[PDB]
DNA sequence: AGACTTGTACTGGAACTCACGTGAACGAATGTTT
C-alpha cells in the first residue's frame, strides 16, 4: 500500500486443503462462519483481484486469518 | 506428491492377589532371690 495505510487489494496465490485435523477445521469454520459470501462471476469483489481459478465464497480480508503455508 | 484418519498388532506398566519374611508382644513354666 502507499506508506502508512493499510492494504486494500489482494492477489491470489494457490489453494490449500492439507495440514489441518478435523477438530482444527471446524475451528475455523465457526470464526469464519459469518463473514462469508457467495461468489458471483458477473461482479466481482474489488478487494480480492483473482485469475482462472475463482472460489465458491469469498470473505473479506479484514474478517480473515493468516495461515502459515509449506 | 503430502497429510490426516482408521484398523491391526505388540509391549510395558498399573493393579490385584498370594507367599514368604520380619518385627513386636505375651501367658505359662522355671530359676533365682529373700
Amino acid at each position: 500500500p502507499p506508506p502508512g495505510e493499510k492494504p486494500s487489494v489482494f492477489h491470489t496465490l494457490s489453494r490449500v486443503g492439507s495440514g489441518c485435523t478435523m477438530k482444527e477445521l471446524y475451528d475455523l469454520g465457526l470464526k469464519l462462519a459469518k463473514y462469508w459470501k457467495p461468489f458471483h462471476r458477473k461482479a466481482p469483489p474489488s478487494s480480492i483481484l483473482c485469475g482462472t481459478e475463482k472460489p465458491e465464497v469469498y470473505i473479506e480480508p479484514c474478517n480473515s486469518v493468516i495461515v502459515q503455508i509449506k
